[PDB]
């Protein structure tokens, strides 16, 4: 498989708004976790050509990177903080559908994802 | 061509034993980093004309990989742990002198050092 477009970042239909949520989850949910030691393998999307890993995008059909969460947050792609983190579950789980129990890369993953959760816990009040 | 003869396995004139500590390098050490899902680039001497990277052993003198160090382990060529150690070095080290901060190659060979040294720090205890 070749690379496929990577997920779109704008979307002139939508309403937009700014959020106390959403301003968090970019200025320090996004912040903290692109510059964890383990982020790099999850800040673009999977380059399956570059690699040669035909298998990656016939099997994750949901490609999801931080980059692309970047991007949707500076675009005010989201109207609700739930879109951003569900942006981020299936760019967790994706490594855990690709990949095995116990594999390098899922454990780096899996300490992501438990550093996202401990920042989301302290996400602004819904207002 | 262009590629040396890859680094020596054995040593016939080297006295030989087998300690805790090299046995670990190799059960414990060699085989965690050879399933590292970052470890592909590195298991296998630079073939630096199947790359087309003609300047590659002009740069790299003391060239290093994991499958030598594989064979050096099982051959007993090695009579101190920090001569194991000190190929895994060299490895890692050739990397960041061939290429550049930033680049894949180098955060590859980085995570790989990073679990290198989380798991020489449980090598046993020396006789």
């Amino acid at each position: 498989s070749m690379n496929p477009p990577p997920p779109e970042t704008s979307n002139p239909n939508k309403p937009k708004r700014q959020t106390n949520q959403l301003q968090y989850l970019l200025r320090v949910v996004l912040k903290t976790l692109w510059k964890h030691q383990f982020a790099w393998p999850f800040q673009q999307p999977v380059d399956a050509v570059k690699l040669n890993l035909p298998d990656y995008y016939k099997i994750i059909k949901t490609p999801m990177d931080m980059g692309t969460i970047k991007k949707r947050l500076e675009n005010n792609y989201y109207w609700n903080a739930q879109e951003c983190i569900q942006d981020f579950n299936t760019m967790f789980t994706n490594c855990y559908i690709y990949n095995k129990p116990g594999d390098d890369i899922v454990l780096m993953a899996e300490a992501l994802e438990k550093l996202f959760l401990q920042k989301i816990n302290e996400l602004p009040t819904e207002e």
